[PDB]
């Protein structure tokens, strides 16, 4: 609610404390003026009108935009003795709450706007949503838009309502459920994420399916593949040591050589061993080292290697650990480049990389395939469905 509070300054001043600003905005989430305490027997406090929480919209009859604190201080003390306050008495999450709620009780429901509103915030943004969605309805938000949406258009909006360790442990989950285990949707998730993500997932896996992704892994997968999969899941590779071992680096080198294309056969729990332990700035530079020794390069070396999916696996891993980005662009790429689309790959990585690295992704995407992301969703889908993604994209180029 808005409300215009005209007081008349006394020797005190107007009575009120204001908090906020361009320089604080760690007070307040954004750059308002705030009214944080009111001072009995001031100007405000006889008035009855201003509350403690205020927005300061307009004093005077300007309004207060992009000021920093002092300024604002400023403004209030040369406003003369009458000053008109424009006022207005989270409240986003409460707004986009009923909003959504309006669109899904709508004729027809309104997935414009829901898309609108859930494709443009934040994941904790989104969490906020829930809550007041569920205090206001008594209805939970997810379950109410599977009923509301359909088709893949339901499969991004509830994606984007987990928390990034929900979304990826239901999608392990959905990959190794039935008797028709999902390797290449598995083999994405395990090689992709960081030990800080897999150490969640870990443990927003066994609260929500009351077992341990481990388990479920050795039930799903046999083989080396099995022992590549579990190893990467415990999510405990070396951190970023502070130093380059550049002895380590060609040792490291010569062994991945003598595991693999020098002898016949592979050692493969050597090639475990090394891209499962070793950190990612330290792998690097020894899949350059390898070149050295090598005349095929990592990615070539296991193509020449291994089948199946195990294959699949080191190839996904290598490419992790030389540029995740340029990974997941080529595998968007793959996703829409043919006839119709492999909508499952194409949503997950839109919603699970939105807010992680979807600048890099474009960026190498634009380089490699001379159009933009954008450009490639938009030809490959279509409706509401087209411009969910669109905003996960988050613009041209
Ligand atoms: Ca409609
Ligand atoms: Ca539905
Ligand atoms: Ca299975
Ligand atoms: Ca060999
Ligand atoms: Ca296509």
């Amino acid at each position: 609610t808005e409300e215009e509070i005209n007081l008349t300054r006394g020797p005190s001043g107007l009575g009120f404390n204001i908090v906020g600003g361009t320089d604080q905005q760690y007070v307040s989430n954004d750059s308002g003026i705030y009214v944080s305490r009111i001072k009995e027997n001031g100007a405000a406090a006889l008035d009855g009108r201003l509350q403690e929480g205020d927005k300061i919209l307009s004093v005077n009859g300007q309004d207060l935009k992009n000021l920093l604190h002092q300024d604002a201080v400023d403004l209030f003390r040369n406003a003369g003795y009458a000053v008109s306050l424009r006022v207005q008495h989270n409240f986003d999450a409460e707004r986009d709450a009923l909003n959504i709620e309006t669109a899904i009780k709508t004729k027809g429901v309104d997935e414009v706007t829901i898309v609108n509103i859930l494709t443009n915030r934040s994941n904790e943004q989104r969490q906020d949503i829930a809550f007041a969605y569920q205090r206001r309805t008594k209805k939970e938000l997810a379950s109410a838009l599977k009923s509301a949406l359909s088709g893949h258009l339901e499969t991004v909006i509830l994606g984007l309502l987990k928390t990034p360790a929900q979304y990826d442990a239901s999608e392990l989950k959905a990959s190794m459920k039935g008797l028709g285990t999902d390797e290449d949707s598995l083999i994405e998730i395990i090689c992709s994420r960081t030990n800080q993500e897999l150490q969640e997932i870990n443990r927003v896996y066994k609260e929500m399916y009351k077992t341990d992704l481990e388990k479920d892994i050795i039930s799903d997968t046999s083989g080396d593949f099995r022992k590549l999969m579990v190893a990467l899941a415990k999510g405990r590779r070396a951190e970023d040591g502070s130093v380059i071992d550049y002895e380590l680096i060609d040792q490291d080198a010569r062994d991945l050589y003598d595991a693999g294309v020098k002898r016949k056969g592979t050692d493969v729990p050597k090639w475990i061993s090394i891209m499962t332990e070793r950190s990612v700035p330290h792998l690097q530079k020894v899949f350059d080292r390898y070149k050295s020794y090598s005349p095929y390069d990592m990615l070539e070396s296991i193509r020449k290697e291994v089948k199946g999916d195990l294959e699949n696996a080191f190839l996904n891993l290598v490419q992790c650990i030389q540029n995740k980005p340029l990974y997941f662009a080529d595998r968007l790429y793959d996703s829409m480049k043919g006839k119709g689309t492999r909508d499952k790959v194409l949503i997950r990585i839109m919603v699970s990389r939105s807010e992680v690295d979807m600048l890099k992704i474009r960026s190498e995407f634009k380089r490699k395939y001379g159009k933009s992301l954008y450009y490639y969703i938009q030809q490959d889908t279509k409706g509401d469905y087209q411009k969910a993604l669109l905003y996960l994209c988050g613009g041209d180029d």
